[PDB]
């Protein structure tokens, strides 16, 4: 499912993501835009370290979720990577919360550092109601 912009916004707010660990809603909207283009079935495989990135928040299969086929997996989110491909983002949102609680917080999302850090990211929540 490819969420629509505000559709996603209301959803994440409803899910307690706004201001979570100080992180604004638009910031979560910025990283989602650049990580998955709001598509829950988005997956990207790194042939070098041999792990995959699943869904909307593109969560890595070596550290957080489990697909069974990834070398040296930790499964910190205690989830199956299939739970990160559901049209329902409730499971992806809780794990994403787990990621930000580790030492480096939101710096864990590359696209967030490359396209949102120190930028105005308000346009992602404008007209959304939130
Ligand atoms: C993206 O992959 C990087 C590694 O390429 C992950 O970063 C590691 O994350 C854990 C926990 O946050 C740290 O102990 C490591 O030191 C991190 N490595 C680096 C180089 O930062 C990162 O968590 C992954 N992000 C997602 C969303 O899956």
């Amino acid at each position: 499912k490819v969420f629509e912009r505000c559709e996603l916004a209301r959803t994440l707010k409803r899910l307690g993501m706004d201001g979570y660990r100080g992180i604004s809603l638009a910031n979560w909207m910025c990283l989602a835009k650049w990580e998955s283009g709001y598509n829950t079935r988005a997956t990207n495989y790194n042939a070098g370290d041999r792990s995959t990135d699943y869904g909307i928040f593109q969560i890595n299969s070596r550290l957080w979720c489990n697909d069974g086929k990834t070398p040296g997996a930790v499964n910190a989110c205690h989830l199956s990577c299939s739970a990160l491909l559901q049209d329902n983002i409730a499971d992806a949102v809780a794990c994403a919360k787990r990621v930000v609680r580790d030492p480096q917080g939101i710096r864990a999302w590359v696209a967030w550092r490359n396209r949102c850090q120190n930028r105005d990211v308000r346009q992602y929540v404008q007209g959304c109601g939130v």
